[PDB]
């Protein structure tokens, strides 16, 4: 495969939450520390960048309305409206708080389930590694605007995908070092049955692993946060480790498919340079990747339906 870095793009602090509008061919993304929002449509090689004043980890567009975008900030899922290039919103509408009398928590994680339920979680804002607060639960968000709780004790709420056929939901708590496994009724949202489905300990694999994706054979793509990489691990076998690819930027933090075929991989990552590093500062930049020739597919983001 081929790693390029985007050079339009710059350097992120916490660069995160990548989504592909596959209808626009536009590529959004945060920076969960800077309190931005970021556009980038490759065709055309336009960049652009949205702020706000409170902590942000996701932006995923409003299905059936465009240019309005359902986001994080700190504890409150919020639909911005944003024209897609002025420096700050139009416009932004609270829909819920998730967490209102936990005041040190923010949103982190958060997906569009294949039928555009809001997933995300919580976690402490001085969330640490290996060890810190565990103050975390994982939610979705129904049409009625009401939130479900789905789980609990999770240190550093991360990665969300969902198997082609509905029946699995995948998970990350980066602080438990393993991607999880869950059985998924679509039909009540619940999630049952959780088991261990990768455990980097058991594959001399660094790191954490923090977002992820899925391909169309299934398989995962995941973000490994100080260790340099994206792993593709099997979700039809427990423990197997398909392939590794090297990332320059050490801090590797999400991934998304994109690209006009949907086989380019989006890859973020952090320049924020933490005490415990595995890596000197110079090598820690923070830098968006595109990767190709991997020799599969992805899907669109899913929007929110609300
Ligand atoms: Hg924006
Ligand atoms: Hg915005
Ligand atoms: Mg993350």
């Amino acid at each position: 495969p081929v790693v390029e870095k985007i050079a339009e793009l710059g350097k992120y602090t916490v660069g995160e939450g990548p989504h592909w509008d596959h209808e626009t061919q536009t590529l959004y993304f945060v920076d969960t520390v800077e309190k931005t929002f970021h556009k980038y449509v490759p065709s055309q090689k336009k960049y652009t960048f949205c702020k706000v004043d409170k902590l942000v980890s996701f932006i995923i567009p409003l299905a059936g309305s465009p240019g309005r975008f359902v986001v994080s900030l700190e504890r409150e899922i919020a639909i911005l409206t944003w024209d897609g290039v002025s420096a700050a919103p139009t416009s932004i509408e609270a829909i819920v708080n998730v967490e209102p009398h936990i005041k040190n928590n923010r949103l982190n994680d958060g997906k569009a389930d294949p039928l555009g339920n809001l997933w995300t979680g919580t976690m402490a804002i001085d969330a640490g590694l290996p060890i810190g607060p565990v103050t975390g639960s994982l939610y979705h968000l129904g049409a009625d605007k009401k939130v479900k709780m789905h789980e609990s004790n999770i240190a550093i709420a991360n990665g969300l995908a969902w198997s082609n056929d509905l029946k699995k939901m995948y998970y990350i708590d980066s602080g438990k070092r393993r991607v999880d496994e869950y059985d998924y009724d679509a039909s009540t949202l619940s999630i049952s049955n959780q088991r261990p489905l990768f455990t980097f300990e058991k594959h001399e694999v660094p790191g954490y692993p923090d977002g992820q994706t899925i391909d169309e054979e299934g398989n995962l793509w995941v973000a490994v946060f100080q260790g340099q990489r994206i792993i593709k691990i099997s979700t039809q076998q427990p423990e197997v480790l398909l392939d590794t690819v090297k990332i320059p930027d050490p801090q590797v933090t999400s991934v998304a498919f994109g690209g006009p075929n949907l086989d380019e991989l989006y890859v973020t990552s952090a320049g924020l340079q933490l005490d415990d590093s595995s890596f000197d500062k110079s090598l820690v930049n923070g830098h968006v990747y595109r990767v190709t020739g991997l020799g599969v597919k992805g899907f669109a983001g899913v929007k929110v339906k609300l």
